[PDB]
């Protein structure tokens, strides 16, 4: 063993279904003997905005502000804001990063989008070269554990929302694969708010049970075909 | 014939390529006689986080906080935070909403994601029923004006990033169409950083030129087929 996990958790309410999925993950991975860390973004009041406050000391170009260039240079020069570098250390140490969130507008809640925007800077998460298969977080696993308002049936190719895989593309491919993660199959807990107690319990147990064997999983082929093909 | 436009703008730097695209839109729509409003999110320090500070009234359930439920009720009761209702007024009055932003992780910058999350609440933007074609913002047009780091070639079906339309899905369909907007074709200004100065000037002029006839355009068919093909 000796496996290290970071859970990046984005829900306001400890008693929520998301909260329970997060807690079951902590419980089960802790039981296994894994090293576990949680970034509870709302509790941390995590800053989502990409601004010039993310660089400490003198800017590379104080007259014209380019977030990408400034953060790349700040990473190289150990001059990023401590909230960012605190998260980078957690990611650097992790073998697996689990994202636990409710689907907001076919994507992550803004607080979690901000974590992605600000934490995954050039030089840390990807570079030229070093992206997609050679992304700098290569060797690590990532997994999206998402809850939805809509039902499984709505998230079908011919359903009103389209296939759930369609909304996964920017997250799994554009973000996680880009940074070199192997992407484990998403955990999608459909429509807990209208599910029965029994069904909800089932979904939480599926997740806990899945976690028992998470280290034996094969990553998905994070391709356009997987997301969009038949 | 008396058209109102809201530009929701998400860039930190007034001298940026995004800044120029926003300014030329203001100039050209102003020249046409349109009524124009801009929400400059970074300059506004717009709050992106969905939190219980977004409701000031008595909560429906003060023991277990459900953001969707509480904001829906707060919208009906008029106890939403005023920054949200300020944006809703701008949207309510607009005939066309243009979003001007750099692509961040195949999506919008977090500050703009937060605008979507917080402003487009139930009761205001959609109801149950009252979504997709019957969304509450029906009759309005929306348009994504996006800039990218990657080139046009990279954003094709056989390119490393996949086709550009793939990443539009959560924004155009999952968000805008869901709220009832008709969606005008996106403006994607590819890779301005790589482009020559002449090519950049060309991209800005192309947007201004397109705006001259924007009111004659038809919306796209905002469907899975449009985004993903056969
Ligand atoms: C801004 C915004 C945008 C949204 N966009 C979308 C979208 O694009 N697409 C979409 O489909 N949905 C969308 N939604 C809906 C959203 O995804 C769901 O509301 C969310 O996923 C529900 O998860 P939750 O943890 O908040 O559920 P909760 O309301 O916290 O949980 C549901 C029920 O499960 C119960 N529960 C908690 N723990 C357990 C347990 N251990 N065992 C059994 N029951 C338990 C809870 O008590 C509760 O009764 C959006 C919502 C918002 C606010
Ligand atoms: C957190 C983050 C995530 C990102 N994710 C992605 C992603 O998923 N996919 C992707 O492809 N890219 C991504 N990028 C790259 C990003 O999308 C580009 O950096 C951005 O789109 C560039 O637009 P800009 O306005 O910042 O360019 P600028 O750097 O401001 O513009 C380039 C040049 O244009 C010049 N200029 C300004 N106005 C004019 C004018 N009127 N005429 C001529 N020249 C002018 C500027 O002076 C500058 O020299 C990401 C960047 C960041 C920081
Ligand atoms: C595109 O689908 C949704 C669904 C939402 N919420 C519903 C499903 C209630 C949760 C289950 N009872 C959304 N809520 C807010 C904003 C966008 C939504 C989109
Ligand atoms: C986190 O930043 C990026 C940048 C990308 N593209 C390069 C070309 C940026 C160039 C502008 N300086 C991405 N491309 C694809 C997917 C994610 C990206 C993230
Ligand atoms: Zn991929
Ligand atoms: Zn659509």
């Amino acid at each position: 063993a000796g496996k290290k996990v970071l859970i990046v958790y984005a829900h306001q309410e400890p008693k929520s279904f998301n909260g329970s999925l997060k807690n079951v993950a902590v419980d089960e991975l802790s039981r296994q003997g894994c090293t576990v860390t949680v970034s509870d973004l709302y509790a941390m009041n995590f800053e989502p905005r990409a601004t010039d406050k993310d660089i400490t000391g003198t800017l590379s170009n104080p007259e014209v502000f380019n977030y990408g260039v400034e953060t790349h240079e700040a990473y190289k020069q150990r001059s990023l804001a401590s909230d960012i570098t605190d998260e980078q250390k957690k990611v650097r140490e992790a073998d697996l990063v689990i994202f636990q969130f409710p689907l907001y507008w076919f994507s992550v809640p803004a607080i979690l989008k901000g974590w992605m925007d600000r934490v995954l800077c050039q030089g840390f998460a990807f570079d030229i070269p070093g992206f997609y298969d050679s992304g700098l977080l290569q060797g690590k696993l990532a997994l999206l554990s998402v809850t939805t308002g809509g039902t499984a049936e709505m998230y079908t190719k011919t359903g009103v929302n389209g296939d759930s895989r369609y909304f996964l593309w920017p997250l799994q491919h554009g973000t996680l694969h880009f940074c070199g993660f192997k992407v484990l199959a998403p955990q999608i807990s459909f429509a807990p708010e209208i599910a029965s107690e029994e069904e909800r319990k089932g979904m939480v147990a599926a997740w806990s049970q899945r976690l028992q064997t998470i280290w034996k999983e094969e990553p998905i082929p994070c391709t356009a075909h997987w997301h969009f093909g038949q």
